[PDB]
C-alpha cells in the first residue's frame, strides 16, 4: 500500500462553486467558459509504481497526465493551455502547480470523507469542485 491508495479510483463531479470566476481569472473566454462549466467530468486516478495518472473524461475534453511527484512536466489543460506542471504530496494533499506565460494557478486535491475534494486557486481566486466515487 502506497502514496496515495486513498485518491485512487473512479470520481464523477457533484458539486462546483465559483468556477466560473476560477476561469475568468484564468483567462479562459466566455464561449470556453460556458462550455466547460457545463461539464461533470469522471476523474480516474490511478498508481503503476511511482507514476500517478490522472484521466479526466467529459462532454468537453478529455484530458489525461502521467507524473512522478516532485519531477515537472509539460501538461494540456482541458482549455488547451500548454502549461509546465509540478505535483508534489504535502501532508497528504496532491498539490499541482501550473505555470505559462508568467502566470500560475495550483490545484489541491485532497480525501475528506468519502469525497474528493478540488481546490483550484488563481491569485484571490478560488474554486472548489467536489467528487464522489463513480
Ligand atoms: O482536477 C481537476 C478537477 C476539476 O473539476 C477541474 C479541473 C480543471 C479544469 C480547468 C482548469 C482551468 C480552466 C478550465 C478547466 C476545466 C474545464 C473543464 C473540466 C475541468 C477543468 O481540475
Amino acid at each position: 500500500s502506497h502514496m496515495c491508495d486513498a485518491f485512487v479510483g473512479t470520481w464523477k463531479l457533484v458539486s462546483s462553486e465559483n468556477f466560473d470566476d476560477y476561469m475568468k481569472e484564468v483567462g479562459v473566454g466566455f464561449a470556453t467558459r460556458k462550455v466547460a462549466g457545463m461539464a461533470k467530468p469522471n476523474m480516474i486516478i490511478s498508481v503503476n509504481g511511482d507514476v500517478i495518472t490522472i484521466k479526466s473524461e467529459s462532454t468537453f475534453k478529455n484530458t489525461e497526465i502521467s507524473f512522478i511527484l516532485g519531477q515537472e512536466f509539460d501538461e494540456v489543460t482541458a482549455d488547451d493551455r500548454k502549461v509546465k506542471s509540478t505535483i508534489t504530496l504535502d501532508g497528504g494533499v496532491l498539490v499541482h502547480v501550473q505555470k505559462w506565460d508568467g502566470k500560475s494557478t495550483t490545484i489541491k486535491r485532497k480525501r475528506e470523507d468519502d469525497k474528493l475534494v478540488v481546490e483550484c486557486v488563481m491569485k484571490g481566486v478560488t474554486s472548489t469542485r467536489v467528487y464522489e466515487r463513480a
